[PDB]
């Protein structure tokens, strides 16, 4: 058994390979720097950073592995995973739809054989034995439980997963690491919002259209496109505080009175890299320390862990 843990998110796909190497390609694949192929040859796509264009595929849901917008990424994951196989895949999808979405994922990948072709004519064949699935938010909880960054006890943990499109909050009861369904939800407010809050912002003062990835970067660090130096953090406050507040307010709205049973607050996901610390005020000195580099990967890391435990 090779074990991979995989997290195909609207923005980035995240994968954890052999001896826990961390692959991660932007979640986008257009048909035509590897061309790969699930059809043996007939068909062929670029993925990741090197797909630019108009007829460009993307995920239309978080954690939707049975989706036809997802396959070429999964395929592309098992590529960069580094099998020198018989793999188990550990993954997640949000709690709201957790059950349906597990079902499709098993139909589309359990006991099936993804056959795939890259440069200089190379076949690789993964037989997928099983699919372990855990809700998004739980993946990240475990991994931190395994690392001792959190521990079991009385009270409730709140994993706040800042994503690219959605912010995904999962209230978990520490006694038993079981999610509290009624106290668990998804905002449709992510990082893009801060991004576009910026691309938009540029032209409405500067002049041209500032494209995706400079815009992404610009949230955390300054930029240049056409010898034009647009972007930077002291500007970026007025955005990310709103992004942050919107997220925060919306959490008080959902959680309420029940914000008193909260012992740990657990910023996770890529965006906690900008507005993470800002989340203390929901319930202060319940924050839980996590290495910046571990934030986009807490879930995948935990989906794989889960995979081994069985
Ligand atoms: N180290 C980084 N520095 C600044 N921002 C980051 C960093 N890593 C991730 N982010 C931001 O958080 C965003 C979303 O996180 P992520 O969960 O990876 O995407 P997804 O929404 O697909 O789950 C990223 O797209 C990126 O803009
Ligand atoms: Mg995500």
């Amino acid at each position: 058994m090779v074990v991979v843990g995989l997290d195909v998110g609207y923005g980035d796909t995240k994968v954890i390979g052999v001896d826990g190497k961390r692959i991660i390609f932007p979640s986008r694949w257009a048909v035509t720097i590897p061309v790969l192929s699930t059809d043996g040859g007939q068909t062929k796509f670029i993925y990741g950073k090197y797909a630019s264009g108009n007829n460009i595929r993307v995920p239309q849901g978080d954690g939707r592995l049975a989706s036809k917008e997802a396959f070429p990424l999964i395929a592309a994951a098992l590529w960069e995973s580094g099998i020198h196989v018989d793999l188990v895949i550990g993954s997640g999808t949000p709690l709201g739809t957790f059950d349906l979405e597990v079902k499709a994922a098993k139909e589309a990948l359990e006991n099936k054989v993804l056959t795939v072709t890259g440069p200089e004519g190379e076949v690789r064949q993964f037989n997928i034995t099983r699919l372990i699935m855990r809700p998004q938010g739980v993946g990240a909880a475990l991994y931190l439980l395994n690392q001792g960054i959190i521990e079991q006890q009385p009270g409730y943990g709140v994993v706040i997963d800042v994503g690219s499109r959605t912010t995904d909050v999962l209230t978990i009861n520490l006694m038993d690491m079981e999610p509290v369904v009624e106290l668990s939800f998804s905002l449709q407010i992510g990082v893009g919002d801060a991004i576009s809050a910026l691309s938009r912002k540029i032209a409405k003062e500067t002049g041209f259209v500032v494209p995706f990835d400079l815009a992404q970067e610009a949230l955390s660090h300054p930029v240049m496109f056409r010898q034009k130096q647009v972007g930077g953090p002291e500007v970026s406050g007025p955005i990310l505080e709103d992004l942050a507040n919107r997220i925060i307010e919306n959490i008080r709205l959902n959680l309420r009175g029940e914000v008193d049973r909260v012992t740990s607050l657990i910023p996770v996901g890529g965006g906690s890299n900008l507005i993470g610390d800002r989340f203390e005020e929901i319930a202060p000195g319940t924050l839980v320390k996590i290495k910046p580099e571990d934030l986009q990967f807490a879930n995948a890391l935990g989906y794989r862990d889960a995979a081994e435990r069985s």
